[PDB]
């Protein structure tokens, strides 16, 4: 949904003024047929009688006008109002795939002029917004709130599995007896968990004003899982990846391939033909995540570590000593370092 | 009636487009609250929020205004639209008796700014007009065709009974032998008449170019019944009257005097005072009826020849020389005297 229309689509989202009559305008069952131009007299040609208003647009305005017969016309902006009770005549000819002359009429004007044309029938409850080729049904809140509850709910219940894998995973890898299967089935709920907040976006964006607390629900529930799978990734590729590279892994699995446990394996480097392999693949974590997230050592400096230790289980056995030997690791560091697992080790094992 | 609000009530009689609009208005059951004015700016204290829109009436336009709530305003030639959808602020403490906001608006604003005020309720089908103390409601065409059909029917009977009255007199009128029970019974006849006929004006007035026919009908039963009436009281007032004279006695018995037989006798000039006395009083026509009807004498010479002849009856014995003495009688005249009385004998009696 290209940006050029989404710009137009917040133009009638919950919070506007516009939206807030349109929103009066179906609960009357008025209908509306509203135009937006920002210089009128060029579109003379399309705009036969009503009333020339020229005046400060207002939600209360655009209502009463509108139980008047015909389009109304407003400025791209919605500051100015310009007419009222007009007649819209776009070219006959133009090829259109609506139903009803109000509709048919919106599509062929916004071909015509490349504006926007907004037309809500008499019955019918969503608005139908019309830019040049695009048209896009903007929906009641009601209806797009319920969806989001349901969205939200579902990934509550996704968020809690991919909980519960991570903390087994967390503990074979304390353990260094993780299996590629394990890795693999982490990252793919997380994936799908991702996936389930992309699919939810435009309805959160339609939801405008009103998609508030919906936002800050969904930030709670994933506010760090993206930098979490990115550290999974760079822990259990089979080799070596930078940042950006996992960064790309997670953009994959997200949108453009299917988090399936053969496919993210073979992304992840493993030459894998049968899901029933992937529990014989031992692997072990080099330690990115647990230096960043609980260490708080940062990622720069994290590879220093890695490169001379190679894995989180080496890391766990070096001593303060040892570790200070790395570049970026002072005497608190190296105590963050060790003492941060020798805690997990104890409390988790 | 004043002749002021005579010319309101015009604005908005059937034929005008003003009155199509509100037809319409009234069809569809929405409300109207309209104000006439000649410069808006002068009233601008009583006229608030709105639109402005500048712009040539037309009756369809006003329809569609309509359909928003408030106020509409219109120059007073109904030639250009002001405003709709206004609040009109008319002074609160100015007495009024009518009902509801809307009615009660208008004939404070009427009397406050000495404009005119049409209000047209949703749910009834009355148009209010307030001038300035003046409120005038205006009634739907069939209501008023319902009214004016029978007024006339009731004209028709009038008139029947009249023609009958009138043949009987002049058999009477022929044969000398008239009484002033038969003269005062036929001027009473043509003086409720009449009567009948300026009590249904004002409805003929309100119904503009829907009372054109009830307009030729009136006429077509009325045509010569004033000058008839007029001719039978200088026939038969007690003493000789002058034609304007008459005209006034007739004015009196039409407007403001009750056409009872002794006040009609009485104002002829018959002292009597009980209605059984009237059979018994002798009466003789001078003779200006046949005169005028009859022989085509204009009056002003009628008067010469009742001057000389003093009597219908003498004149009927009068030969073409006698009458050729008269001051205004040559031959033709003459024998158009002579001939058209003895014809009328002939025939009649
Ligand atoms: N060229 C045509 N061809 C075939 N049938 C025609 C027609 N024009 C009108 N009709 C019929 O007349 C109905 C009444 O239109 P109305 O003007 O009162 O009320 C219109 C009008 O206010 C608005 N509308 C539709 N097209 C418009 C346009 N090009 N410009 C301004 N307003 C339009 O939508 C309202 C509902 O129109 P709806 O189609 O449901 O209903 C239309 C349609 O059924």
């Amino acid at each position: 949904v290209p940006q050029e229309l989404i710009e137009k689509i917040k133009l009638i989202s919950p919070g506007t003024e516009l939206r807030k009559a349109l929103d009066d305008i179906i609960n009357a069952n008025f209908g509306a047929l509203i135009f937006l131009v920002d210089d009128p007299k060029k579109y003379e040609d399309v705009i036969q009688g009503g009333f020339w208003l020229d005046t400060d647009f207002s939600a209360e305005k655009l209502y009463e006008l509108s139980k008047m017969n015909g389009a109304i016309v407003l400025s791209e902006d919605i500051t100015k109002i310009y007419y009222a009770n007009v007649h819209l005549v776009p070219d006959p000819t133009i090829p259109t795939g609506e139903t009803g002359t109000r509709h048919r009429t919106a599509e062929r004007l916004a071909k015509q002029t490349g504006k926007v044309v907004i037309a809500v029938s008499r019955r019918r409850n969503i608005i139908s917004l019309y830019y040049k080729n695009y048209k896009y049904v903007v929906n009641q809140v009601d209806f797009l709130i319920s969806k989001v509850t349901q969205a939200i709910s579902t990934l509550e219940k996704y968020k809690d599995n991919f909980n519960k894998l991570l903390s087994e995973l967390e503990v074979l890898e304390l353990e260094n007896r993780v299996t590629l299967a394990d890795v693999v089935r982490t990252l793919a709920k997380g994936f799908e968990l991702l996936r389930i907040v992309e699919e939810i976006r435009p309805y959160i964006v339609e939801l405008g004003e009103e998609g508030r607390l919906a936002r800050m629900q969904l930030r709670e529930l994933t506010e760090d899982v993206d930098d979490l799978l990115v550290l999974l990734i760079m822990d259990y590729s089979s080799e070596e990846v930078e940042e950006e590279t996992a960064q790309n892994i997670l953009q994959d699995f997200i949108t453009r391939r299917e988090p399936s446990p053969i496919s993210i394996s073979r992304v992840l480097g493993y030459d894998v033909q049968q899901a029933a392999q992937l529990d014989d693949v031992l692997v072990s974590a080099r330690g990115y995540r647990l230096l960043k997230t609980v260490a708080r050592i940062p990622l720069s400096i994290g590879y220093n570590v890695v490169r001379m230790f190679k894995t989180l289980d080496q890391i766990s056995k070096a001593s303060v000593e040892d570790l200070k030997k790395v570049e970026g690791i002072g005497e608190k560091r190296a105590r963050a370092i060790s003492e941060s697992i020798s805690s997990l080790k104890h409390r988790k094992t």
